[PDB]
């Protein structure tokens, strides 16, 4: 239903729009690392998210380091499973090259080019796919102008040779918070968005003003990862601040994916220890974070 109705997404005047030019907002869940919690990524759990939570996007978080793709590339097959389920369920899917400890996206750029060539060759003629080429560039030595933008300018051509206009989300500096610098020196591709990530444990009023500054430069922003916890993914659940961000994203037509779909014992995890990896969760099998996120998507 979702993908049949909205079809080809594109960027028009800095807004995500459907194929009829109408604004569309995607709301869904991100997996945790596929090398650790890949059992929660399957057709049945994604269908349950679609039908019971109302998701219209799913994000496959393929870490590169931390025992991820570079050490064991077999995790790429779990990304393929998620994309295939999204196609079968008629929802959108984000393929996330999930850099983090490997803080400069240039570290594994050759592997990234080969991976995105493969994924775009396979899925480049489906409208469901959104490519997220560098989760969270970070470090004082990794800047938009010197490291991130040039990396994007090598990887985007690889994707575009196979898929000329599906959306590409490009990470920003300081763990995808520095949308101000990216917005002042935007990429040329017309179907790019910049990632903005937040955690509700951080007081967010200036970060909201910074997202607004970027939107004011005509940059499109996709909140491809956010949590109800502190920045570590743990340390408490901050639902008052999360609601302020939810309302902010609705007013600005910002699409988002919540972190994350796992039973890991940390506050940002959506599930409790006994949650079935194939879905069907009762109220008690959702954590306080999962209950809130589910409510937000159901309300939408």
């Amino acid at each position: 239903s979702v993908v049949e109705e909205h079809g080809q997404l594109s960027i028009s005047n800095g807004e995500l729009v459907n194929e009829r030019g109408e604004q569309v907002q995607l709301k869904g869940m991100s997996s945790h690392g596929l090398q650790w919690y890949g059992q929660f990524v399957n057709y049945e759990s994604m269908k349950w998210l679609r039908d019971d939570w109302g998701i219209n996007v799913f994000r496959a978080a393929m870490y590169t380091s931390s025992g991820g793709y570079i050490d064991d590339p077999s995790v790429k097959e779990k990304v393929k499973e998620a994309v295939e389920a999204a196609i079968d369920l008629d929802i959108y899917v984000i393929i996330d090259w999930h850099i983090l400890s490997d803080n400069d996206p240039n570290i594994y750029k050759e592997e990234a080019k080969d991976f995105f060539d493969e994924m775009s060759e396979l899925y480049g003629d489906y409208p469901n796919v959104i490519y997220e080429i560098a989760n969270e560039p970070n470090g004082s030595d990794v800047t938009w102008g010197n490291q991130i933008k040039p990396y994007a300018e090598e990887v985007i051509p690889i994707i575009r040779n196979n898929d000329p206009n599906n959306i590409i989300i490009v990470g920003t500096g300081t763990w995808s918070q520095d949308v101000h610098h990216a917005a002042d020196n935007q990429l040329a591709d017309p179907n790019v968005m910049y990632a903005f990530h937040f955690y509700a444990g951080t007081h967010g009023q200036n970060l909201r003003d910074q997202v607004d500054y970027a939107l004011d430069q005509g940059a499109a922003i996709f909140v491809s990862e956010w949590g109800t916890s502190a920045a570590t993914g743990d340390g408490g659940v901050f639902l008052d601040e999360a609601q302020v961000w939810i309302d902010f994203m609705d007013e600005r037509n910002l699409s988002w994916a919540n972190w994350s779909l796992t039973h890991k014992d940390e506050s940002s995890a959506a599930l409790m220890p006994g949650a079935n990896p194939t879905g069907g969760w009762t109220e008690a099998e959702l954590s306080p974070s999962g209950t809130f996120v589910r409510e937000k998507i159901r309300e939408s």
